[PDB]
This record gives C-alpha cells, structure tokens and sequence, in this order.
RNA sequence: GCCCCUAACCCGGCCAUAGGCGCCGGUGCUACACCCGGUCUCAUCAGAACCCGGAAGUUAAGGCCGGCGCCGCGCUCGGGAGUACUGGGCUCCGCGAGGGCCCGGGAAACCGGCGUGCUGGGAGGGGGC
C-alpha cells in the first residue's frame, strides 16, 4: 500500500484523487530550547527536516514578537507522507470526524500526545507534545493554480469535494469517518 | 527569397465592449497544456514550485472558439432637455437677498436602446511567384 497506488479512481483517468501532501505542525509559545526539542521531535517522527515558523504579528498577551519563530512544521509528500499518515491514523485510532473535513479536500486532525504514535518512546529530555496533521487531497491539473507563468484558476469539476475526500478516506485509507 | 489567405502558440498596443458569476456546447495529427521522472544543471521543510530529463496517459482542467442569463462596464443613440448652468449688453422687475429680457454657448444624474474586446508583428498551415 504505497503512494502511487493509494489513488481513488473514478470513470475518468484524469479525475483520480490522490494525497497531495501531509503537513505536520507543532505550535509552541516562545521557547528556544522548547522549540529545539519540538523541532528535533518532528525530525525524528517524520524523517523530514522541519521548518521554523516565525510569528506573523506581535501579541503581548502571548508574549510573542513578530518575526520570532514559534512554530515548527514539516511538509510531507509521496512516500514519507503516506507512512506518517498511516502512523498518525493509528495513533488517533483510525477514526476521523465527518465535521473535520472542510469542503475542499482538506482534513485536519489533532494528536494530543505523541506517545500514541507507533514506534515512539517516552523521553524525559523531550517531554510530551501534540501536533496538528493536515492532509490535502488533489486531482491532476492542480499545477494550473500554482505554476509561475500563465497562472489561472482550476475549473470546478476538477477540484476535490468534501464528499470525494470522505469517500477517499473511507474506501482507500480504511479510516472510520463519523 | 517574395506576395497573398489563415485558429488555438510566442512578442505586443489600447488597458473591463476586455472584468465577475452561473449555465450549454466545440477544440486535441500538429501547437498549447495537463502529464511522467529526478542522473545531471538548478531548488526548497517540501522535485509542490523553480530547474533539468522525458513522452506512458488525457482533453478532466487550463488555453482558444460559439450561445444564453444576470452584475459591472461602454456609446458621437432617443428622452431627460435647449432643462441646470453660463460669456457679453440693459435707465428691465423686485424693498431687498435676487430675478428678467436680448445675442452666444450648453450639461449631469436618471430612463429606454444598442454593444460585451479591437488590433500590430512572428511562428506554424494553405495558395502562387
């Protein structure tokens, strides 16, 4: 069960749905060492290099200034995305709320503690963290919106719907959607 | 070479009649695409993008063309209207602020009507020299 054949296929070859990407986010308050622990935890958990996310706006109630890094997120595609997606679904319990699916092929779920993931051991030097995991599904032709030259809008029939995303998650990933 | 005719492609001009929303179609040899990969040039958290190498698949989408409705927009169109306003003259009216007459110019909102890109150069294709 790999990425290239994790596709949901309709009666047209060009309307195949697939996992465009999986993004894992840890949002921590400010800490230098706390953020380094979060970044290392994301690196070990996903196998990919995390990217530090700087605060967009200074909010003094949270004690964060604009430009300082308070997030650690990693974008996973193809094989690493599928492997971590299976691990994270096992951690959550193979269950996703139907109301968690937005109307455009995006589904995000939270992992409260990362020890629930398979293959992870409690460490006192790292503590216990949570994550947001967001899966973005797509059809072929999405590059028309993202390319540099002649960028245009993708037509409505070629965009992933909420019903198609829920059907993909049930029939292809074998997750229980309620 | 050179002349003529001509889709989608490339470089433009004016920059909505060109935009927005929704619905119905056409187009696929070639061209434009979606597309397939990441050895190399190059690139990032991420070959998503950019960059490179391709050609299995598809016109589903983009692009281009045709039709309809709405919003917006445009017009040297009819009305509004010779109206509002106004250049010059006056021993002309009014207590007065002001208004009037003559000569010369003359809108706008809005209503209805119509329209909904036009066009320059090149490639490619066809017909002659």
């Amino acid at each position: 069960m790999k990425w290239k054949e994790l596709v949901l296929v309709k009666d047209h070859p060009m309307k195949r749905v697939y996992i465009e990407k999986v993004v894992v986010n840890i949002g921590v308050g400010t800490g230098g060492e706390r953020l380094e622990k979060a970044a290392n935890l994301l690196r070990e958990l996903t196998g990919a290099e995390p990217s530090l996310r700087r605060a967009k706006r200074s909010i003094k109630d949270f004690g964060i200034r604009k430009g300082e890094p308070i997030g650690v997120a990693v974008t996973l595609r193809r094989d690493k995305a599928v492997e971590f997606l299976m691990r994270a679904l096992q951690a959550v319990g193979n269950r996703i709320k139907r109301s968690s699916f937005d109307e455009r092929g995006n589904v995000c779920f939270g992992i409260k503690e990362h020890i629930m993931l398979p293959g992870v051991k409690y460490d006192p030097a790292v503590g216990i963290w949570g994550m947001d995991v967001c899966v973005r599904l797509a059809k072929p032709g999405l590059r028309v919106q993202l390319r540099r030259r002649r960028r245009s809008k993708v037509g409505k029939g070629q965009l992933v719907t909420r019903e198609e995303a829920v059907e993909f998650f049930q029939k292809v990933l074998g997750v229980q959607v309620d």
